[PDB]
């Protein structure tokens, strides 16, 4: 019931410089600011999102978060000359004041909490502030590291106010520790702070024993402070992803936040001056997509960092597109996270796993095609469309003579070929649902004309406790079974998920999808993801989020399978398909012998893909 992103920006944020010369604030220019919206309105983006005007932030929002004497200090800013700035930013470190910061700080903060009041009152479904000066360093009565006001913090509590909310999560995947953002919820365990950034033992800014994955919180708030430290850079693709598959992703979805803050510093891309990382821009609208489901997709993204000018505008518009909802491009050249990160996230899992126990070991136009069956008709939102062809039905008749039968199940398969070149080619549609038939001869009939379309690798995902449909060992096809009995899991290219059914079903479900299927099928990077489902639910709790978390791999080009017609089913693929918002799970504990059974999928697995490695490998 809620549509469409909001785009917060004003070009008065670019009214303020440094004057003097300091080489630790030169990167800090008014030109991010422009050249992040500009790089928007050239792809035509910031034309498809809700422009909202931006408001100063009252005196009492800014005292959420500040002291007084603080924002008096502050507030005395704009009637200092030259020389009166430098001396009050000497007090700080790594700061510069102008003239105009005072007016703009409000404004980056206003502009923050117009956006939580637009995705909390369902005007918008996700949202994006560029504002400027950032926010993560500063503090309660100090500014620090270019920021002057702590614009995610006065969300956050804006939030918990003004809308009664009692689990935030707060995700800062800039490069630098906001360490504002931790001191403001140490001792609060209402807002989950999780942040990465680069470290390198201390040696690297702001140098705070504090950032170190030993800090988790203090008081009642204990375990809902999560830093993962980078101690080496030049940290990859590879390495950010098995941060969220198995740091962040496990404990949001436990935490299940009402309301999900992103402190989006792009300094943690390839080419920034400051982070010296070398994550690709295309890896944030991943970021952003693997947190849709969390909170119903109430998503407010907030501009924190990010100095390369050409790789800045790069990132912010990865972000935006996955805000909007176009599709995830597709990342290649994924493997295991280096030694270092595996250290980091080896060390975190297990200072936290006595507060999340999914971390204990043990000791050592169109977007969407429904075809149902034939005469009913659903009532289906605007990204989707029913049905065939002449030139398609010489192929079925091919099939039939060849491989194979008299039904309509034909129409089956010639409407599984008719939306499948339609998404191979004219990008035509994107995703796709088919309630089907007969399973063997339409997973048989749908896979091989998918390979020739052609698609290079073809990832499926089948739930039902059936036999093998399709063969994998040629490389090119990726299989994952959910079933209720033992396989016992021969060849690596399968994975095979035997779950006891109960209450734990859907809470181990989680566990596997994050933790083992996401991260294979991400460094399998598939042309097409190929889900069936048999009719033999717990499924109908858990499915929603599958198919909207799988659709970062193959461009978001899926195409599921469903035998036996159920409305509720069948309407919950599509909506999850369609890019509509998703609903939570709600808060969440496995049982032993499922966690015993995906740790020995793990182990098994985690040498051909190195994706699922949360630990340093124990060299023989
Ligand atoms: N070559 C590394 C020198 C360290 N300089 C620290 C500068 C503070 C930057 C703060 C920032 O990025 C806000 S997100
Ligand atoms: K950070
Ligand atoms: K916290
Ligand atoms: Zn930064």
């Amino acid at each position: 019931a809620a549509s469409g992103s909001a785009l917060i920006f004003d070009e008065e944020m670019s009214r303020y410089k440094l004057l003097w010369t300091d080489p630790a604030c030169e990167i800090e220019v008014p030109e991010r600011l422009t050249v992040s919206y500009e790089a928007l309105r050239t792809h035509g983006l910031a034309q498809r999102c809700k422009a909202v005007p931006v408001r100063q932030a009252t005196e009492q929002e800014i005292l959420l978060a500040h002291s007084e004497e603080y924002l008096e200090a502050v507030k005395q800013t704009p009637g200092m000359n030259v020389e009166e700035l430098m001396a009050f930013s000497k007090k700080y470190n790594d700061v510069y004041f102008h003239q105009n910061i005072y007016h703009c700080a409000k404004l980056a903060a206003g502009a923050t909490l117009q956006l939580v009041d637009s995705v909390m009152k369902r005007e918008v479904r996700n949202g994006m502030a560029l504002v400027r000066p950032p926010g993560h360093h500063s503090q309660r009565s100090a500014a620090n590291g270019f920021c002057v006001f702590n614009n995610v913090a006065f969300a956050a509590l804006y939030a918990k106010k003004n809308y009664n909310l009692n689990r935030i999560l707060i995700v800062d995947w800039d490069v630098h520790h906001g360490q504002g953002i931790q001191y403001c919820f140490e001792e609060d365990p209402s807002v989950l702070y999780f942040s990465w950034h680069r470290y390198e033992h201390q040696s690297f800014w702001p140098n705070l024993p504090e950032s170190d994955y030993s800090s988790v919180g203090k008081g009642k708030g204990s375990g809902f402070n999560i830093n993962l430290p980078w101690n080496k850079v030049g940290m990859t693709n590879s390495d950010y992803l098995a941060a969220f598959f198995h740091v962040l992703l496990p404990v949001a979805y436990e935490f299940d936040p009402e309301l999900v803050i992103v402190s989006a510093g792009f300094d943690s891309a390839i080419g920034d001056p400051e982070g010296e990382m070398c994550a690709l821009p295309e890896i944030f609208a991943h970021l952003t997509h693997l947190l849709m489901p969390l909170a119903a997709g109430k998503m407010c993204v907030v501009l924190e960092g990010g100095y390369n000018l050409t790789s800045l505008g790069q990132s912010v518009c990865q972000t935006v597109h996955s805000l909007l909802g176009d599709p995830t491009p597709r990342i290649s050249g994924l493997g295991t996270a280096c030694d270092s990160a595996l250290e980091s996230i080896q060390n975190v899992r297990n200072v936290q796993s006595s507060y999340w126990s999914s971390f204990k070991h043990l000791a050592q136009s169109v977007r969407t095609v429904v075809v149902p069956p034939p005469g009913v008709e659903l009532t289906l939102p605007k990204n989707c469309q029913h049905s065939i062809s002449e030139s398609t039905a010489k192929e079925v008749q091919r099939i039939r003579d060849k491989h194979f039968t008299d039904q309509n199940i034909l129409r089956s398969l010639g409407n599984i070929i008719s939306v499948l070149d339609r998404m191979m080619r004219s990008d035509e549609v994107c995703n796709g649902c088919v309630v089907v038939s007969d399973l063997s001869v339409s997973v048989q009939c749908a896979l091989q004309h998918a390979l020739t379309e052609p698609a290079e690798r073809v990832l499926v995902v089948y739930v039902g406790d059936g036999e093998l449909p399709v063969k994998t060992n040629d490389g090119k096809v990726f299989l994952v079974q959910i079933c209720t009995k033992e396989t016992e899991d021969k060849c690596v290219n399968r994975l095979t998920l035997c779950l006891r059914e109960g209450e734990s079903l859907t809470a181990g479900f989680m566990q596997a999808l994050l933790g083992l299927i996401l991260p294979v099928a991400y460094e399998f990077n598939p042309a097409l993801v190929l889900g069936i489902v048999e009719e033999t639910t717990r499924l109908m709790r858990v499915w929603g989020h599958m198919t909207c978390l799988i659709q970062g791999l193959a461009r978001g080009r899926m195409l599921t399978l469903l035998q036996g017609y159920d409305k509720d089913l069948l309407e919950l693929t599509v909506s999850a398909l369609s890019g509509a918002s998703i609903s939570p799970l709600g808060p969440r504990a496995p049982k032993p012998e499922d966690v015993e059974m995906m740790e020995k999928q793990r182990q098994r697995l985690q040498e051909r893909w190195g994706l699922l490695r949360c630990t340093v490998s124990e060299s023989w």
